[PDB]
């Protein structure tokens, strides 16, 4: 069981995990309990084998979609904050952590993946997705690529199968139809086999994974990678001399990455929820609290919209929300675990010669309905 008057809390190793413990040293400070964060591998998988057993974090990051499948499964406390302090967050936001008519988490920050670019290698990075393939060309030449990113996560790859006509599960009339998929259509196969083409044509490799892309890219051996805010920290780091900018369209048409808003969620199991909320309310979501994450690793756009009156001055939070707004939130719906899975299966059959696309995504589509 979870130790009573105590904060267990569970973020991405991707996050700001040390700046977050800060702003637990200080709630232990101002109010007793002391306060330890974790960010075990695989934590969105973990939780919820972990949180059924009535243990686990008192509270969990992640991105919003993984939430209903959470509150389906009994997983998560309900969280009712009172007008005042919803009104200190940006609605869209709310709706984000909503699910069948009640909140379920409280949302942080708003999160969209960017096109990022060396201004040393390419001053004028590419539009267009099409143009990748002879500006690698180019800089294979000097013993350099134009673009590694993440192939093993579909998170990276969704933005360019999207774009032409991909999505998950289609919403009309305030609804998510679960049976109508957009996995295997024209648009998200045109998408899909652009990818591969580039690994075909040893543009990209397709082992590349975030580790991999993320040192490329910052010592300066790539001209340009797809990542997120968290990124930033270790691109200051190493002085490369980037940009964050819009993604690049394919077919004429934007790139369309996958929004997720990294909320909070409390465990339905545990004996701190009055504790939860006061950490999470008044320690976490302040602009002292905030900053001291974003600090750490950047958030992207927060949800608490008086620091994000400061951070919505930094371009590259500008072009996060360029790209956000040109992408689609992703749902919270329990068959969004389901979509990821044969996404990620999916993508990484095609890019290793395993399946075709047409198979690989006809497979993924089926599992998915």
């Amino acid at each position: 069981k979870i130790e009573e008057g105590k904060l267990v809390i569970w973020i991405n190793g991707d996050k700001g995990y040390n700046g977050l413990a800060e702003v637990g040293k200080k709630f232990e400070k101002d109010t007793d309990p002391k306060v330890t964060v974790e960010h075990p591998d695989k934590l969105e998988e973990k939780f919820p084998q972990v949180a059924a057993t009535g243990d686990g974090p008192d509270i969990i990051f992640w991105a919003h979609d993984r939430f209903g499948g959470y509150a389906q499964s009994g997983l998560l406390a309900e969280i009712t904050p009172d007008k005042a302090f919803q009104d200190k967050l940006y609605p869209f936001t709310w709706d984000a952590v909503r699910y069948n008519g009640k909140l379920i988490a409280y949302p942080i920050a708003v999160e969209a993946l960017s096109l990022i670019y060396n201004k040393d290698l390419l001053p004028n990075p590419p539009k267009t997705w099409e143009e990748i393939p002879a500006l690698d060309k180019e800089l294979k030449a000097k013993g350099k690529s134009a673009l590694m990113f993440n192939l093993q996560e579909p998170y990276f790859t969704w933005p360019l199968i999207a774009a032409d006509g991909g999505y998950a599960f289609k919403y009309e009339n305030g609804k998510y139809d679960i049976k109508d998929v957009g996995v295997d259509n024209a648009g998200a196969k045109a998408g899909l086999t652009f990818l591969v083409d580039l690994i075909k044509n040893k543009h990209m490799n397709a082992d590349t994974d975030y580790s991999i892309a993320e040192a490329a890219f910052n010592k300066g051996e790539t001209a340009m990678t797809i990542n997120g805010p968290w990124a930033w920290s270790n691109i200051d780091t190493s002085k490369v001399n980037y940009g964050v900018t819009v993604l690049p369209t394919f077919k004429g048409q934007p790139s369309k990455p996958f929004v997720g808003v990294l909320s909070a969620g409390i465990n339905a199991a545990s004996p701190n929820k009055e504790l939860a909320k006061e950490f999470l309310e008044n320690y976490l979501l302040t602009d002292e609290g905030l900053e001291a994450v974003n600090k750490d690793k950047p958030l992207g756009a927060v949800a608490l919209k008086s620091y994000e009156e400061e951070l919505a001055k930094d371009p590259r939070i500008a072009a996060t929300m360029e790209n956000a707004q040109k992408g689609e939130i992703m749902p919270n719906i329990p068959q969004m675990s389901a979509f990821w899975y044969a996404v990620r299966t999916a993508v990484i059959n095609a890019a290793s010669g395993r399946q075709t696309v047409d198979e690989a995504l006809k497979d993924a589509q089926t599992r998915i309905t």
